[PDB]
DNA sequence: CGGCAT
DNA sequence: CGTAT
DNA sequence: GCCG
């Protein structure tokens, strides 16, 4: 075989695709190097899982893998034997053992990564239970992450995101009259779940949206809507939603950007994660040219591309646009 | 050999 | 360290 | 783990 350009940002990646099985056992096998400590590996087989999704056919032997990017030796086998048996042992070995259990539990906790959970694994803790026993062990990120779990182990459904914007945008529209707020994220993608939901805000006059995020967060919590804040121009927070009759926690992320970046927040707050990764990969290995959610610089010239869109900043890094919705690498 | 996004 | 995509 |  199939075409298949070597970076993510290169292909179309569907919210819906084949090879859903295989490629759930490459990314246990890439979450599992993560617990480990070993990001390089992490990489590949993410990258091997999102080649599969990008493929316009189920495979079914092994010889559709021929000339792939970044499958070799580990990750043919993989799908080698998922093809031949139903199941990899290797997988099946990692997904039922204590040590990527408990470091999916701990690591699944607003405020815990990988080093947290590892340095708890290795002093015998194995349990939220564990975690609650010994508070001294917590940050305050982390007890609002354990005092929330349940909730926020809940997906977010797309009538929790309509009913979140509503609120961001009266918040927003009584901090700064004229900004607006857009969806980002998964729910941008087209994806009907996610952990969290994500907001861009700007406003059309640069310079007018300096200072707002404070002034956004004083109306919501003043609302009585805001169960956690990290206290600026990014609020990772947990919203305690109105339900009929009662309420459930989420998290919401709340980003602000000038006018000038928003094309650059935009595409970097829509992902996905690894299609991201990807394209900044590409622009600095591809085109020497350095991205992220600011910008887009080159370090030769000392200038930073102007953009309005993001089909812009596609056409100047010499890439088929790609709209949201085939960005699911 | 080392990079692997910012 | 954690958070985000 | 794969590749530039
Ligand atoms: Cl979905
Ligand atoms: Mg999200
Ligand atoms: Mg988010
Ligand atoms: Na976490």
């Amino acid at each position: 075989p199939a075409w298949m350009p070597a970076y993510a940002c290169q292909r179309p990646t569907p919210l819906t695709h084949h090879n859903t099985g295989l490629s759930e056992a490459l990314e246990i096998l890439a979450e599992a190097a993560g617990f480990e400590g070993s990001e390089g590996r992490l990489l590949t087989f993410c990258r091997a899982a999102s080649v599969l999704k990008a493929l316009p056919s189920p495979v079914t032997t092994l010889s559709q893998l021929q000339g792939l990017p970044h499958f070799g030796e580990h990750s043919s086998r993989v799908v080698q034997e998922l093809l031949e048996h139903g199941v990899c042992e290797e997988v099946e070995r990692v997904r039922r053992s204590e040590r990527y259990q408990t470091m999916k539990l701990f690591t699944q906790i607003f405020g815990v990564g990988v080093k947290t959970a590892d340095r708890w694994y290795r002093e015998g803790l194995r349990t939220l239970d564990d975690l609650r026993e010994q508070p001294q062990k917590l940050t305050q990120q982390q007890k609002a992450g354990l005092q929330h779990h349940q909730d926020l182990s809940t997906p977010v459904l797309r009538s929790d995101v309509d009913a979140l914007q509503q609120v961001v945008e009266e918040a927003v529209g009584q901090a700064l009259p004229g900004a607006t707020v857009t969806l980002t994220g998964g729910f941008r993608r087209g994806k009907l779940q996610g952990h969290d939901v994500d907001f861009l805000i700007t406003h059309p006059k640069e310079g007018q949206e300096a200072g707002l995020l404070p002034r956004v967060m004083c109306r919501l919590q003043d609302q009585g809507l805001i169960l956690y804040h990290q206290h600026f121009e990014r609020s990772f927070c947990i919203f305690r939603l109105p339900q009929p009759g009662s309420w459930k926690a989420v998290r919401v992320d709340l980003v602000v950007a000038p006018v000038s970046q928003f094309p650059f927040a935009l595409l970097g707050w829509t992902g996905s994660k690894l299609f991201q990764r990807e394209l900044r990969r590409f622009s600095r290995k591809e085109k020497g040219l350095w991205l992220n959610s600011h910008g887009l610089f080159d370090p030769e010239q000392k200038t930073f591309f102007q953009a309005a869109s993001e089909e812009d900043i596609f056409r100047h890094l010499g890439l088929e646009y790609l709209p949201p919705e085939q960005r699911n690498a």
